[PDB]
C-alpha cells in the first residue's frame, strides 16, 4: 500500500500537487514516496523495483527494453534570460547564436535541446557559458545574469524570480520533448498507481 515514483520538474510543480490532493481522497490508505528523477538517471532504479515508475522525459528509440513508455505529453519547452536581455524580442533561433548558455538537463545530456535545436537550424554549437544540473537553481542563476537557457514553460510559469526573467518569443520551433510515464513492462498496474498516474495526467491538461 506504498506507491514510490519519480516526477520530472513541470509535473511536480503543477500536476503533482492537485493529483496527490485528488488521488489522497480515492486512496486515503496509500502512502506517497515522490522523488525528483529524470531518463536515463532513473533507469536502474526503476529496472530494481526501487521505482514503482518514473514521469520524465525520454525519447522513444532510446528506452532500455526492460521499460515500457506510455507517452503522456509533449512538454512545452521555452527559452529563458533575464527580463531585459538583450535577445528579449527575438523570434528567430540564429539571433540567439552569439549568446552564452546555461545547459540544462535533459535526457542527452545537459544543453542537449538547444544544441538539437541550433543544430536542426543549420547554425553552429551553442556556446556554452555554464552547465546547471538543477532545475532548482537554474531560474535564479539566469536572473543573475546574461545567460540564456531552455526550461519548461511550467517551471517559467513556476518560479521564485518570475518577476526577473522573460520568455523569448521564438516563431523557430524547439524539439520539444516527450513526457513518458516510465516502468518495467513486466509489472503489473495497481489500481493505485494507474488511478495516481490518471489524477497526474487530468491535472497536466
Amino acid at each position: 500500500g506504498h506507491i514510490t515514483f519519480a516526477a520530472s520538474p513541470a509535473i511536480a510543480l503543477a500536476a503533482l500537487p492537485l493529483a496527490l490532493a485528488s488521488f489522497a481522497r480515492e486512496f486515503p490508505d496509500v502512502t506517497v514516496n515522490v522523488r525528483d528523477g529524470m531518463y536515463p538517471a532513473v533507469s536502474p532504479q526503476l529496472r530494481d523495483g526501487t521505482l514503482d515508475f518514473a514521469l520524465t522525459a525520454a525519447h522513444k528509440h532510446d528506452i532500455d527494453t526492460d521499460l515500457e513508455a506510455q507517452p503522456l505529453y509533449v512538454s512545452d519547452v521555452v527559452i529563458v534570460g533575464q527580463r531585459q536581455h538583450p535577445m528579449a524580442n527575438a523570434t528567430r533561433l540564429a539571433e540567439l547564436q552569439e549568446c552564452r548558455w546555461a545547459f540544462s538537463s535533459a535526457p542527452r545530456g545537459p544543453g542537449a535541446i538547444i544544441r538539437n535545436a541550433f543544430a536542426r537550424y543549420g547554425l553552429p554549437e551553442p556556446k556554452l557559458g555554464l552547465v546547471c544540473e538543477s532545475f532548482l537553481a537554474l531560474p535564479g542563476v539566469v536572473a543573475h545574469s546574461d545567460l540564456l537557457t531552455t526550461m519548461p514553460r511550467t517551471l517559467y510559469e513556476r518560479n521564485a524570480f518570475k518577476d526577473q526573467l522573460c520568455s523569448i518569443p521564438l516563431q523557430d520551433a524547439l524539439p520539444n520533448p516527450t513526457i513518458y510515464v516510465l516502468r518495467r513492462h513486466d509489472l503489473p498496474v495497481t489500481p493505485a498507481a494507474a488511478g495516481l498516474i490518471r489524477w497526474i495526467q487530468h491535472h497536466a491538461l
